[PDB]
């Protein structure tokens, strides 16, 4: 919307290293930024696309299930939630759903029927203290969903990390319910948690994500991963931050 809705370009005041991580990208155009908790070090590889600002999408439902969380429309006894009978087209969203399903297999509806029960003063107040992208909620629909709030690939990493590290005004409790959801793959090695993100714009994917977080036993390190062109969906996000945390050594 404003001058500023479209990039963030506060500067970095930590050490941080440029990548060239172009042949993992292949065809795909985009952004990669990690950060190290032990090292407090960012690594980006396309710095000037990672601070352009992009609808969130389905990354967005971290925060609508921490929001729930905290409101206690959703706790650890219960988060499940009945379908409504309105047919989607993956089977997987036309049933009972709760936090872990929801977040596994991104149910819109589940999220949505959180959204709905959060006051807009609330979700502004937290944007505000999360310093979410350009905070800008427009309509307050599915505003998170190719809509008015944007917020770059550098400032996803940074938001998580500060909601989840710093000692704030959400629970561990609430954090550890969040981190349980978003939980892809555990071994000797390493925890892999995050979470995709696809639009859709008149019927071509042009926005895809993956973001978030790998635990090893020496580290913990935040990371995000923007496609804005070639075969942008967030499997593909994926895909590509599996294969550029890999190289780094952060899964091994
Ligand atoms: C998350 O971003 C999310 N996005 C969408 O569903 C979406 C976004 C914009 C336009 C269309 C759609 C969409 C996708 C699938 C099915 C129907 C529709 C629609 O609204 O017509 C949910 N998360 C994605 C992810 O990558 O995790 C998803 C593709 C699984 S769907």
């Amino acid at each position: 919307q404003s001058i500023t809705d479209y990039n963030y370009k506060k500067p970095l005041h930590n050490d941080y290293q440029i990548l060239d991580k172009s042949k993992i990208f292949g065809s795909n155009s985009g952004s990669f930024v990690m950060y190290s908790m032990a090292a407090d070090a960012y690594y980006i590889y396309n710095e000037k696309e990672s601070r352009k600002r992009y609808s969130p999408n389905s990354t967005y439902k971290i925060y609508l299930a921490m929001f729930g969380l905290d409101r206690h429309i959703i706790n650890d006894e219960n988060s499940r939630m009945s379908w409504n009978h309105k047919h989607y087209p993956f089977d997987a969203w036309n049933k009972e759903q709760d936090l872990n399903t929801a977040m596994q297999n991104s149910v819109n509806w589940y999220f949505e029927r959180i959204s709905d029960q959060i006051p807009k003063n609330y979700t502004a107040t937290q944007l505000k203290q999360l310093n979410y992208g350009n905070k800008n909620l427009g309509s307050y629909k599915s505003y998170w969903m190719e809509d008015s709030l944007k917020i770059s690939n550098l400032e996803q990493v940074i938001v998580f990390k500060n909601m989840m590290e710093q000692n704030n005004h959400f629970s561990k409790k609430a954090k550890n319910q969040l981190s349980s959801s978003l939980l892809i793959k555990k071994n000797e090695k390493y925890e892999l948690y995050g979470k995709t993100g696809t639009g859709i714009v008149n019927g071509k994917y042009n926005n895809g994500w993956f973001v978030g977080y790998v635990i090893t036993n020496h580290d913990k390190y935040y990371f995000a991963t923007h496609l804005s062109d070639g075969k942008p969906s967030g499997k593909n996000a994926e895909l590509i931050s599996e294969k550029i945390l890999k190289e780094m050594g952060v899964l091994n």
